[PDB]
């Protein structure tokens, strides 16, 4: 009688990136993987419930809402500005809420680069909008205490006490000085304190096992470079299981990378419970699959279940 | 028949079809003069996309090509001619059923964003990478250089020279330049996709309320500006979360029209009703102007399908 779970009809080109504003471009896959892979935006449990800081809106992914409070100076180029944050709904950031920072902070170490606008309060309100970058490493990167600073390159058009929307667009930098390293979490409370209430680490725990990512490239301001998000699961996804809520029937369902054309499954993958999903793969890459592909649920099995290899 | 659904989306869960918005408000205006016929966020209740709408959120209003050259304008700024293709990267097919490539602007205005390229050659000493440049620009989509349909479009930066012939190109919307009375926006004015004293094709159709006392009902998104003053709103027919959960069902429609109810999940009450039509809107009975003022925990159950001849409970 239980309401079987489902994933969404969607090929590549009609997912979206969880962690950042992109079209998913390739599935890949990258065993060798050093760090701890726990992002905190895209997580979703199979039964519907949202963990880290993750959000419905497509709209709210690195993106903050609030108002302007301080302009300081840059040492030699820029200036900072500081941004008391809100939830993205308007209403104030309560810090004691059960989340490590507003739903939508962004989930990595690196130069955000976007855009700054405003609508002031006060017939027709005055506007502006500037490019601007969010460090969000610094130290002043402190959105679960309810304040972040941006830089712009413009120097004194930015106003206090106005509304102040920041519309993420890729990367400022990804040059050494610049700290982009995407499975680095920010200190969301700053550099001394511990961050809470994160959605847990992801790993395969079978050998031969890795995970399978939704990798969208992102843009960049300048430099050389052609950096990458991956997210565990696309937008769409986490949409989906949030809207179903089916129960998870055990703690790993198989699914079936299908060509609806020929009707064949190209590869299959484990998709946990947690919100991930595993492969039986030994290389590094991109995988090359037809541009009709998506996954289909085929059945729930278990951590002891050998998948075919790839 | 597949029942018929909608999801279970408070308002401010909920996407603008038109532009990358949330949605901020539901509204009316039932003095409109101009035709309404926008060409994103178009979809049937049975799933059949329409107009220039794809699924992606990220794709609405967003350009992918490749910069030509620089170009002369008479206009302030530096200017730049792309080529564009469909988002997904093939050559977009001008003998298609299709006004212009999907997720193309819709309305006329200066569409202000971002323009980025990453080169497609790279180089040995940095490591096998390709260098890469972003800067603001704007797209006047009433231009006679607006020509997506053609497979070309212009844009113009405040940057002078920092825009590379030849590479890879991505435009991401994020406002409008203005909207002074020579910025030409007007959400309801369709752009000439295939240029100055061209005919539009392939469009999705116009919408209008045919039972009296009916008007149009919109999700509303305010839209960010560069610069200047305004409040500018854009409007759509359905949030970019229905076209995707239509597409995904594809449930046959047993009738022209669909009753739904805006209910409160805490009240458990229904605030008001509305007409959802075989094409894809929203009609209420109302007889005023403005926003709807209810809370954004509110969201639309589809109670049964009725028809032409039901009458709406006024707001
Ligand atoms: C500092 C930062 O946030 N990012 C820099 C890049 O500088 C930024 O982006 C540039 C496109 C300019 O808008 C610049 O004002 C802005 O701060 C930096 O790019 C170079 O910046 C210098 C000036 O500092 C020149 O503008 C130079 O043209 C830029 O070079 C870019 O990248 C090249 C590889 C080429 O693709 C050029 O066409 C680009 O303009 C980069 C490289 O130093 O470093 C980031 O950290």
């Amino acid at each position: 009688s239980s309401k079987p779970f489902t994933l969404p009809i969607l090929t590549l080109g009609e997912l979206t990136n969880s962690r950042f504003p992109l079209p998913i471009d390739v599935l890949y896959t990258n065993p060798n993987e050093s760090a701890i892979v726990q992002c905190q935006n895209g997580r979703c449990t199979l039964d519907g419930e949202l963990q880290g800081t993750t959000q419905l809106l497509p709209t709210g992914i690195c993106a903050f809402r609030g108002k302007v409070t301080q302009q300081v100076q840059d040492e030699h180029r820029g200036t900072h500005w500081n941004m008391t944050v809100t939830n993205l709904n308007g209403t104030p950031f309560d810090p004691t809420e059960d989340v490590p920072a507003p739903l939508g902070t962004p989930d990595f170490s690196g130069q955000i680069y976007g855009v700054i606008s405003q609508r002031n309060t006060n017939n027709l309100p005055a506007n502006r909008a500037h490019e601007a970058v969010i460090a969000t490493y610094s130290p002043k990167f402190t959105p679960k205490l309810g304040n972040i600073q941006f830089s712009t390159w413009e120097t004194q058009d930015v106003s206090s006490g106005q509304p102040t929307k920041f519309t993420p667009v890729g990367l400022a930098s990804v040059d050494a000085n610049s700290h982009f390293d995407q499975w680095t979490l920010p200190s969301y409370s700053g550099a001394l304190t511990l961050n809470m209430n994160l959605a847990p680490s992801v790993a395969p725990v079978f050998p031969g096992e890795c995970l399978l990512f939704f990798r969208s490239f992102i843009p960049l301001k300048g430099g050389y470079g052609n950096p990458a998000i991956d997210c565990l699961m696309p937008q769409e996804w986490v949409q989906h299981l949030y809207q179903e809520s089916a129960p998870s029937l055990s703690d790993v369902a198989l699914v079936r990378y299908v060509n609806p054309e020929t009707g064949r499954t190209l590869f299959e993958a484990k998709l946990h419970r947690n919100g991930f999903l595993t492969v039986a793969r030994n290389s590094a890459g991109p995988v090359v699959a037809p541009t009709n592909g998506y996954f289909r649920f085929d059945s729930w099995v278990n951590q002891f279940y050998t998948l075919a290899p790839m």
